[PDB]
């Protein structure tokens, strides 16, 4: 028995080698060339499978039920069941046959083309024929093209028409100038080693009306991705890129002639919106006439996928951000919709995935403010407007009296001499402080205060209602918020200073209209949700109802007194409930501190809207309340 002990051997490592691609140690354990023997050398038989399977593009070749008997005396024949992965799916249930031979001390696999494919003769040929697959549409809550395929203007040039001489810089000259280019880049185009005299070299794409054309100027229509909002949703959305060789070993059942997403939604719904490759893989006769179909079925173009994002309020908060750095999250907490994904500075989508210079791109991942950042799901601290959590906290544990009023001197507090240098600043110096002055002027000393009485324990139990930890259902990569970095502060710093929404709390914008959704559903929270058809999910009894009840007519005086932060927004004249913040940083980079301002701003009469904005690293006089009017607006007209 120990000759078919090394004969399953033998044919388990011809099958690894096959699976690893290593064809040529997978030929060279097979015998010599005869007729009962190997029907073909190693050289061809290596030539064999890279020709065929490369054609195919199989993958992860694995076997069962492999069976090793004796036929002679020194003829061993095999049989197994195999499955393999090709470029029009998986292909299963293949009963594969052969024998071995025993020589000297080795074995070795008698070689025949049927150990290619089952059921194939001497010299069978194998056609593989495919039809690509359209790629889907990315479309908002109404319909409209967030990502959509179709026509595109290709403008290029052709060197030979263009002229030479002094022609050919007037030419070049006017090309430059008549659709924003540089004069010097059109030259670099037309001199790269791939261009002959009289080939149509592409120079951009015309996202407009295209106006005279000089001499040697011509414009082709060309098939390709299309993102309407450009960089208003880039980060979002995404973009996609040619698939290269690599992309295809991973994965077979991509069209190697197609595009695939690099990031944002086209990335995650690649699958999805890419469909599968219809098409047909056969085995032929020498002749050429069809002996066996393998593989065949119709091209399936990829779904269509709808979003709760509304494309006008997108825009609308993208622009608002002014190119500065920062992030809008707006929703319909009811029901968790995100109507808008903002995400500022931003790059061009179309530029990306219609082919950009090296140059360009470098100026992107170069740029300080990082625009391939997705801000509404990165994770900050979420700053003063965290004090509603600690304050909703307080009253349900019944440690913060609502009409129990602080004393507070000055513009800083600590606890003892213990904290050093440390102490809490806040910015007005109201002496008697209540719950509702601390929220309508931001007061950090009030609610550092109200955090230490409370104590770590019953702050940590009110927190521990809401998502900490929490992987939320989303198609967009992040990372679950987190209280602190350990399971204890071990500070009273670190305690007070998480009180108000510092310390080291990590929080994403997306994650905090998921936890601010309390004062909207009565103490209920609404998780977030993208994808339009999924249904509401929730979590009940977060905070209590009688929290919701004491805090949101202090929230609307953040609004209508004349010394609230949020004081501004009164001009829209509007039902507004809102809380402005800020969350100083900073810690081993440069010296001057860097500040971050949010704004957190819902319908308290309808609760139709919610909206969470952050600027990053703000500049001087620059607030999120001074950028919001115009979505609030809208959101209040829209979402009722
Ligand atoms: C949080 O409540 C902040 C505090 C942590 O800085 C306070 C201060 C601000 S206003 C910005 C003052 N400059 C530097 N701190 C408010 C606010 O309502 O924005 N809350």
């Amino acid at each position: 028995t120990q000759a078919v002990e090394a004969g399953e051997k033998t044919v388990e490592q011809f099958v690894q080698a096959l699976n690893k691609g290593d064809y040529n140690k997978a030929a060279e354990m097979t015998s010599k060339k005869a007729a009962n023997k190997s029907a073909l050398s190693e050289k061809e038989i290596l030539d064999k499978y890279q020709n065929i399977y490369g054609a195919a593009d199989v993958k992860g070749l694995q076997i069962s039920n492999l069976k090793v008997d004796k036929k002679d005396d020194s003829t061993y024949s095999f049989s197994y069941k195999a499955k393999m992965n090709t470029s029009l799916g998986e292909l299963k249930d293949l009963s594969y046959k052969g024998t071995l031979d025993r020589n000297d001390g080795q074995t070795t696999i008698n070689w025949q083309p049927n150990l290619v494919f089952p059921e194939m003769e001497g010299n069978d040929k194998v056609s593989l024929t495919t039809q690509e697959a359209a790629r889907g549409n990315i479309i908002d809550r109404n319909g409209e093209p967030l990502a959509t395929t179709g026509k595109l203007k290709q403008l290029g040039v052709v060197p030979s028409k263009l002229g030479d001489g002094g022609e050919k810089t007037a030419n070049i000259k006017a090309i430059a100038s008549s659709f924003d280019l540089t004069e010097d880049a059109i030259n670099q185009a037309i001199s790269q080693s791939w261009v002959q005299p009289d080939y149509f070299v592409p120079l951009k794409i015309i996202d407009g009306a295209t106006p005279e054309l000089p001499a040697g100027a011509t414009i082709q229509e060309v098939d390709g991705r299309y993102y309407p909002l450009g960089e208003a949703a880039a980060q979002l959305i995404g973009y996609v890129g040619d698939i290269t060789a690599e992309d295809i070993d991973k994965n077979p059942e991509l069209s190697s002639n197609g595009k695939i997403g690099r990031s944002g939604l086209e990335m995650a719904f690649d699958k999805d919106l890419r469909g599968t490759t219809g098409g047909k893989l056969s085995i032929t006769d020498a002749d050429g006439v069809e002996k066996k179909v393998l593989i065949e079925h119709e091209v399936q173009n990829g779904k269509d996928i709808k979003l709760t994002i509304d494309a006008k309020a997108q825009k609308t908060a993208f622009d608002s951000l002014g190119g500065k750095a920062g992030s809008t999250v707006a929703t319909t907490p009811k029901t968790g919709d995100l109507l808008a994904l903002a995400s500022s500075p931003s790059y061009d989508p179309n530029k990306m995935t219609n082919g950009i210079s090296q140059e360009d791109y470098k100026a992107y991942e170069e740029n300080p403010e990082q625009p391939f950042i997705s801000r509404f799901a990165t994770g900050y601290a979420p700053g003063s407007t965290f004090k509603m959590i600690t304050a909703a906290i307080g009253l349900d544990n019944g440690t913060i009296d609502p009409n129990e009023v602080l004393t507070i001197n000055g513009l800083k507090w600590q606890k003892d001499s213990s904290w050093g240098s440390y102490q809490v600043t806040r910015v007005s110096d109201v002496s008697q402080v209540d719950l509702k002055t601390a929220l309508i002027y931001s007061d950090n000393i009030y609610t550092a205060q109200e955090t230490l009485k409370m104590g770590e324990k019953k702050f940590r139990t009110g927190l521990d209602k809401f998502i900490f930890g929490e992987d939320l259902d989303l198609p967009i990569s992040m990372n679950p918020a987190q209280i602190s970095n350990e399971d204890s502060f071990n500070s009273d710093i670190l305690l007070a200073d998480t009180g108000y929404g510092q310390g080291e709390l990590l929080i994403n914008p997306i994650q905090q209209a998921a936890m601010y959704s309390v004062f909207a559903n009565n103490g209920t929270l609404v998780y977030p949700k993208l994808i339009a058809d999924k249904e509401t999910k929730d979590k009940k009894n977060v905070i209590g109802e009688t929290a919701v009840q004491t805090i949101v007519p202090d929230l609307r005086e953040v609004v209508q007194d004349v010394n609230g932060t949020a004081h501004s927004l009164s001009a829209l004249g509007i039902p507004l409930a809102a809380k402005t913040g800020t969350a100083e940083i900073k810690e081993k980079q440069d010296v001057k501190g860097k500040e971050n301002s949010f704004l957190f701003a819902f319908n308290p009469d309808n609760q139709g809207y919610m909206m969470v904005s952050m600027l990053e690293n703000k500049e001087d006089d620059d607030s999120a309340t001074k950028r919001a009017s115009e979505l609030l607006q809208y959101l209040n007209q829209n979402y009722q």
